[PDB]
């Protein structure tokens, strides 16, 4: 009675993990959809003072971190208010790590940012260089 | 009897999420249509006075919200009248943020204006500086 | 006797099992590829007297049924002349759900219109709304 | 056997003894009119042959005069 | 046997599944490249006397028809003249549906058309209303 | 004992083909990411006296060839330097398979001329015919 339990056992197990592989399926199609982007919809300015980036950022998905900044080819951390949460409202990024010696030249012209978010998205941002 | 039915339980899940992926796309074809779109075509005036903006935008999609307004190189928030309804009719905006500290001096002129909606859209205006 | 008799009813019965396998997914093979697709050569315009849409649909499928309309960011229904036949020839929609409240307003411009078809496909429309 | 076009099974009646090799068909479909295909003349149509051995194939046939 | 059996008739099974696959895709890229295109290459006029319209189309692909054509916001249906055969040549449309009571204000001056073919495409032209 | 052993061989077997297709797949995603990409960044001229092209090409991949080229309508064949190292540095092509029969009328205009390279790109060229 080899093959009257044995092809049984396995077609009840094979029940098991085609369930599991289903489950696991639409389970990772309802992550990827939530999993959260992020787009600028406000035209920021950056203020070449003290590098204060005023951004506005529209977020339809979960809650992300903002890593990096991109700038004149160069990388560049940041350290505060970094948290998006959910929705448009706006978003004040104190971005370190450059001064005004570069940026007094370019006064009143445009610039292009490469913001690095956590979830793998970056988001290029055109900023305009106010004083 | 492994391959009796696990291939068979793979083939009949296949077409749920094929079926389901194809009436997302159709279902996401048909948002971003219909999704709201605004432009300008009435030559809007700006009075110097109380910086009352007398717009007029034509809205072929859905109703939308006006957030801010980009004026000078300064974002500007706004208070009432930013529900744009469907059709071109005629908005009137309170335009708050600004005085005529600097509108003064350009009484006749021309500047450009650019709204900032809030499905995403920017929409700029052709203004005509009037008292 | 039991593996000699067990083992031989078990690849008997996988015979079955996987001609019926194959049966199935052969006859989805032709399901799918005859079910119907729609979709628009005529350039269709929208009157604005009484929403009477005289649309130019190819068929190269089976006959399918209109259900509904998306205009403006609003849902509408439809009661008449929606039994599509095979064939381009030339279809008039009495779409009702709207008025010329919104319409007069946007006389010789265009828009987009959203049809939902029976089989799960949607059809953009651009339309011109004509008097 | 059958051809499935525009959501509608129709028969054959000759030319319809495959051999081995690809050599080339020549299918007499009766069983639809010039009614419809006259409008849809230089597109492209999906039939669904329909094979004795169960196998069905479908055909991206473009619609010539 | 029922393992030993059953992927076997599966994996014997997809090889023509495949092949079905792969040969449909290669017959359909076969037949969307020569499936027909209508450009317009010769500068037509439209003579207000009888709406006689003295076009030049090239066609690199296959046999069409011409089923409308839309001018001045109307649809307008066609008679004869309709079968363009591959190649530039010449073509001469008699285009009813229209009288000389709105193009005798037009005389010398330039139209633009839209014919919709058989096979999806649209062409607009350019015309010279002469008389 | 068939379906305790059979299963357990395919299921064992089904790893060593699944782990050769993932090892197959990531081979060739880093085969025809560093396959060799060359374009024009220096804008050539073309000598009227014999032909001899002073290209520039850049080429951020592997070592290519130079087979034929595109010029008039006319395929030409070519003999010597003809193989790109990686960089940009300067090319010379002695292009032969024409004279300077018909490029004595066009000294000092513009011409485009389309090499063929050995791994299936196509690059335009600008080229200015000199003397």
């Amino acid at each position: 009675l080899s093959g009257a339990v044995t092809a049984l056992i396995l077609v009840i197990a094979s029940v098991i993990i085609a369930l599991v592989v289903v489950g696991f399926a639409f389970g990772l199609f309802g992550a990827f959809t939530g999993q959260g982007t992020v787009t600028q919809v406000g035209t920021a300015t950056l203020s070449a003072s003290t590098g204060t980036l005023k951004v506005t950022l529209k977020n339809t998905g979960a809650t992300t971190q903002v890593t990096g900044a991109i700038i004149n080819g160069n990388a560049a951390s940041v350290s505060g208010q970094v948290t998006i949460s959910a929705g448009q409202s706006t978003y004040s990024i104190s971005l370190g790590g450059i001064s005004s010696s570069t940026l007094q030249s370019l006064v009143g012209s445009t610039i292009s940012l490469t913001l690095q978010l956590s979830n793998g998205q970056t988001v290029t941002v055109s900023a305009i260089i106010t004083s």
